[PDB]
């Protein structure tokens, strides 16, 4: 019943907005967990259960997402303490982030920016259908199960409900925010989640992310650091279109040449990640 009896705490993860992620083991089956603690003060946003309890928007949009698809990683449990609320999420070993992939590796293949890129869309696809805006798709965000080759979301602490209507509010990352965010602090839903793809896939290929500073992205010239191919170069491009309307939907990123012959999560590890 307690989770310290429950559960076996192991070394820190990570730390901050989010705010203190530590790697875990559920006593019972010995199944890798991660275990993440926030105070109640430190929370902006709260929901409510469909039993009516008072619980952060992080917990309502995980169990909205949480059953059963390996693009996200599930919260298979949470507890209530006076001043902070603990999530128990699940934890693929071994991992890597994808932020740590592209350090370590550099400006990724096309051929494995594809297979990443398109279980990102699905994933991402995944959330919307669900009723679930991420809001901070990053390199950062995005977790990869070595052995099985498959990419897992992490943190939607940043998120919301997807709705059709103007966000007013943001707290995701800034480099990756939309330009519409920079100038009028309004945006919608999906199509500020395309520009955002579009930045997750211009760093998959070049190594590092297009803007740093507002007036580059109020700008959006992508000016291309390594050899990126003319389809995959269209496709970014489209992506980081200034107007939201001119940006690709989900169908029509999947449904661009670039984006054809996606190898399956297996072969990507097989082949890249052995
Ligand atoms: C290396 C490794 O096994 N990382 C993992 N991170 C998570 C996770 O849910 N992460 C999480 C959940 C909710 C908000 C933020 C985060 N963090 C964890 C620390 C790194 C940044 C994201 C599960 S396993």
């Amino acid at each position: 019943e307690p989770l310290e009896s429950q559960y076996q705490v192991g070394p820190l993860l990570g730390s901050g907005g989010f705010g203190s992620v530590y790697s875990g083991i559920r006593v019972s089956d010995n199944l890798p967990v991660a275990i993440k603690h926030v105070e109640k003060d430190r929370i902006s946003d709260w929901g409510e259960l469909p039993n009516g309890t008072r619980v952060p928007m992080e917990v309502v949009l995980l169990k909205k997402v949480s059953s059963g698809f390996s693009g996200v990683i599930r919260l298979l449990d949470w507890f209530e303490r006076p001043d902070s609320f603990v999530l128990i999420l699940e934890r693929p070993e071994p991992v890597q982030d994808l932020f740590d992939f592209i350090t370590e590796r550099g400006a990724l293949q096309e051929e494995l920016a594809r297979s990443f890129f398109w279980q990102v869309l699905e994933a991402v696809r995944h959330c919307h259908n669900c009723g679930v805006l991420h809001r901070d798709i990053k390199d950062e965000n995005i977790l990869i199960d070595l052995n099985r080759g498959e990419l897992k979301l992490i943190d939607f602490g940043s998120g919301a409900l997807l709705k059709d209507t103007v966000y007013t509010d943001f707290d995701g990352t800034r480099v990756y925010s939309p330009p519409e965010w920079i100038r009028y602090h309004r945006y919608h839903g999906r199509s500020a989640a395309v520009w955002s793809l579009g930045i997750l896939l211009y760093d998959m290929v070049c190594g590092d992310i297009p803007f740093e500073h507002d007036e580059e992205i109020i700008r959006g010239q992508v000016f291309f650091r390594q050899r990126v191919s003319s389809e995959c170069q269209h496709l970014i491009r489209w992506c980081l279109a200034l107007r939201p309307s001119d940006r690709p939907t989900f169908e029509e990123i999947q449904n661009h040449p670039w984006m054809q012959d996606v190898l399956l999560p297996q072969e990507t590890a097989e082949i890249h990640l052995h």
